[PDB]
């Protein structure tokens, strides 16, 4: 498609395409004069700008060491000949809000991230980027970036942080989420729980299992826009750096060529990151992100791609949160190059895809070590977790736009159900308290959390921590039209389309109505007749928006269901 | 008005109101041990939270310094008991990206930086703000995140930079766009033109004379929401860095007093800033800027308002543009506080309005210095540059909804001639190149450059820099939908409303109709009867955007008006 958001190059191999209008025309003196004042003689003038932009702030483990990062790839950009120009946008801490309303404002921060790199590289004339984001969102959010203004760019992921560790216990950020309930079960003292709090992080870098964010590093440096084992890397490990002191010498490779994030991700090279997802049991999360992605280059990725790619490919990752490792410990027996050599060797990769080391994906496989000899952290073939993905896409009477679960096949294949329905969660956090025996045998229906009713899609934890909590985990169902964080050994289904708020079905059950899930059909259903849906449907008044002002306010007017990924600008 | 935006406090006399959301349950464990591992200690987790959002970056003079002040805010934080986190947010540079189509993203960045901010402090749930911009847009975006929010703030302003000096040469950034003028009319050398580039920004701060950066900083000193001389101080200047490290000083007491931005921006000190732009000759940029912020803190302000001040407040001060001196002489005869203690004495401004300071202006103003004897500045009262404000509202015919001029008194009362008109500032400046003599004695249309039309309404300097170098300078007029930078010594009128794209008057005009401007009127009206400018509406179709997607795509889908401040959430 004919993507048309930022300013064309003046009309070549040259490879400052874009400083060239603010540094060599007389009638932008102006400009010139300003680069004097920052520090650029008038060589300098002559060189590519590159725009780094990093993701830095102190208030968030993921992200407190992303100025050093990009103190080293400023280093780095200048010892390859170009002029590097630091800018940082914000981010916000998944971890730090959830369980709060400031979760509301999680999901579209990747949207104002895409936007504020877009806003500086167009305004600034850089000719390139690198960009260091070290969180969930922030992540799509820069590829987003690099997408709409097709100028060649880098992405350097911040790294995984480590798991905690104390007196031979070993903790991680979920270790801390699941504390609480815990305590309140007995299960550990007030002390214990304590002791969780201060071990969990023990310094820099995103949380540390394959959740959104080691889902997306794996998945874009699978795309060809991260060199390889970034994503692998540890935040804290010194060869981070070392990355980062290497971007600028293959940003400069990447502006001889010409390659672009348009020439990079392609419908092959998407793919191919469907495909890392699929292998490692990545999260959910990386539909909504890859959808975006996706837009943002001008291509189409829809549900339908996603269940098709989950039905190619097995579950082979032996990784938290399903299975038993963490990041760390795929960086011990070769790091993501070494299960992606593996994936291509099994022909489930496009190994012909352009990456940003100048090269192909098959080139840049063919000399890193393959999988440590002995290692039970991937499967053979032969014998996978899951024989397909774990990424399931459902319809029905109750979803008929789509929905997304993870699926591990040990949930059965059927559930059915009276619902139990809650516009929000605090109202079944409160219920699931005060009566938990009422949720036996139930659907529980939690609806109002999409991206216009939540607003902003806020994801959600306590639920199924809570129905775990109860001793509910196989005997009840979970539907929303926003998203959960976790499993619960249960059917958990989220995204559901429409959402609540805008009039779909899901937004019309109620309590008491049988609902089925089948995994098999693909299908969540309901007993009520179509007729009678239709009759509720003509009843029904949407409610009032929860904001009017303010950055939820814009997002509400802009935001796309999540089968369309929630881009914002279309 | 009854904003909704933001998260609620839980539910005092506390000073950690907001914090505590994350920092006192136990279910929220997770935040906790994202914030040891960030740094805090137990005794910490008791303290407030102060989100220091700077906006920092490297490729601007107005922003390159901004990391180090952040430092000293952050340090002075801390030194009040307090918890400081430092963040940070996008800008571009107007100076940098004039004269291109990079100047498109300059005035929306305003509204991203208020969403940038608005996010953090929400989903992180700090207590308090201090915030640092140092360029244009920086500053009001900066005060109305701060608005939205209603948490205790105050904005410490980066700073003016000191006029470039050389050769006993004095120069600025206007001296270098006026540089390639200059040598094409043969008035300076090539090499005098390469000179004034290398010399006219010396170092870090905002564009060193009354325009929109320093108009807004002397505004929002006077509107109470920064501290006495943050506008006067030079960036370079160490007493800026003192300020920086009081900056958390203040801001405790403002977290004891419970002074929150809506009980400090009021419509007396909205009123109170609107003075100090009359007085001082400040841009009429601050007219959108101004509406933005009273939007933000559920007011209302309407350019009628901006009418009425200017009538009741004399221009008093000679500083460039208009006049002779430059902020760092503004500081030399006791700064902004001196000016404004005038003014209160004058009785031009209501003393009663709270401060940052948790005092009021007028007990701010009882100690200050008062302007230096013999100081010729500020005009007397009685002898002002002119009787009235040099903002004026223009309605009528073409501008039914509003327009925005500079008026000095020296244009005279009254232009009227034949439109000359242009779908956007290339072929306005290409066909004055062509033939300057055919703008003899016409009114100069540029269209198209409005929020949606341009987009992003871009402001253009280039316009009236041609018709002076032609020596046309009062022998034509110029009207835009978008924004113009400078003076012409004639009639210049910007924010023309309804837009073009909208389908307003101006999009209707044809070359050769007879535009008569009036200032004792108000008015800009046509020869051209209602009836047959209804008939050229009745066939008149929108031009497509110039974008489809991108956050410029966004400003089309969300941007008011310029006479409703170009707000976007609402
Ligand atoms: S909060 Fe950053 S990846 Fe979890
Ligand atoms: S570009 Fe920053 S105030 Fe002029
Ligand atoms: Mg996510
Ligand atoms: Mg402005």
């Amino acid at each position: 498609q004919s993507v048309t958001a930022d300013p064309s190059p003046p009309i070549t191999n040259k490879l400052n395409k874009y400083s060239s209008r603010i540094t060599e025309p007389k009638s932008q003196g102006g400009s010139q004069a300003i680069l004097h004042g920052v520090g650029l003689s008038d060589d300098d003038l002559l060189k590519p700008q590159i725009g780094i932009s990093s993701v830095w702030y102190e208030g968030n483990t993921c992200n407190m060491h992303l100025l050093k990062l990009s103190e080293a790839v400023k280093e780095g950009v200048e010892n390859a000949g170009m002029v590097g120009f630091r800018f940082n946008t914000i981010g916000v801490s998944d971890a730090i809000s959830m369980g709060t309303r400031g979760m509301c404002f999680s999901l579209q921060s990747r949207d104002l991230i895409a936007d504020s790199i877009e806003t500086v590289m167009s305004a600034q004339w850089y000719d390139g980027n690198i960009s260091i984001p070290g969180c969930d969102k922030n992540m799509p959010g820069t590829i987003m970036a690099m997408g709409r203004l097709n100028r060649p760019g880098i992405m350097v992921y911040g790294g995984t942080i480590k798991p905690g560790h104390f007196q031979d216990k070993t903790y991680d950020i979920w270790s801390a989420f699941q504390s609480y309930g815990e305590f309140v079960s007995g299960s550990i003292s007030d002390e214990q729980r304590k002791t969780v709090l201060h071990h969990s992080c023990p310094g820099a870098g995103a949380c540390g299992g394959m959740y959104t964010a080691n889902t997306m590093a794996s998945a874009i440096e699978a795309m060809g826009m991260s060199l390889p084992y970034s994503s692998s890397i540890p935040a804290e490990d010194p060869l981070k750096l070392d990355e980062c002191r290497l971007a600028g010498k293959y940003l400069l490779e990447l502006l001889k060529m010409d390659l672009k994030p348009r020439d990079i991700i392609t419908p092959k090279s998407l793919r191919n990151a469907m495909v890392s997802v699929m292998a490692l049991g990545g999260s959910t999360n990386a539909v909504l992100h890859l959808i975006a992605i996706a837009r943002s280059v001008g291509l189409e990725l829809t549900l339908d791609d996603f269940q098709k790619v989950s039905d190619a490919v097995p579950f082979l990752a032996d990784l938290k949160p399903s299975g038993k490792y963490v990041m760390e410990d795929i960086h011990k027996i070769g790091g993501t190059p070494a299960v992606l050599r593996y994936l291509l060797e099994l022909g489930l990769m496009d190994g012909d895809c352009m990456t940003v080391t100048g090269q192909t994906l098959a080139q840049n496989l063919e000399n890193v070590p393959s999988l440590t000899e002995g290692q039970e952290i991937i499967r053979p073939l032969s014998n996978p977790i899951k024989e397909t993905g774990h990424i399931q896409i459902l319809r029905g009477d109750l979803a008929p736009d789509g929905s997304v679960a993870k699926i591990t096949g040990k949930e059965g294949l059927y559930f059915s159900g009276p619902a139990l329905v809650f516009e929000g969660e605090e109202s079944m956090l409160a219920a699931i308290s005060a009566d938990p025996m009422s949720f036996k045998g139930t659907v529980v229906v939690i609806r109002g959390e999409g991206p216009k009713g939540g607003p902003g899609m806020p994801e959600m934890l306590t639920p199924t921590s809570a129905i775990m909590g109860a001793g509910l985990g196989k005997e009840c169902a979970l539907l929303t039209d926003g998203r959960f964080s976790g499993g619960s050994h249960g059917f958990v289904v989220g995204h559901i389309c429409p959402e609540a708020q805008e009039g779909g079905p899901i937004g019309l059950i109620k309590n008491g109505d049988i609902i089925t899930i089948d995994i098999g059909a693909a299908r969540i259903d309901t007993q009520v007749s179509p007729e009678e849906m239709n009759d509720r449907r003509k009843k029904w008044t949407a409610p009032a928006y929860k904001v009017n002002r303010g950055v939820l306010y814009k997002y509400i007017k802009n935001v796309q269901s999540a089968s369309d990924g929630c881009v914002t600008d279309e």
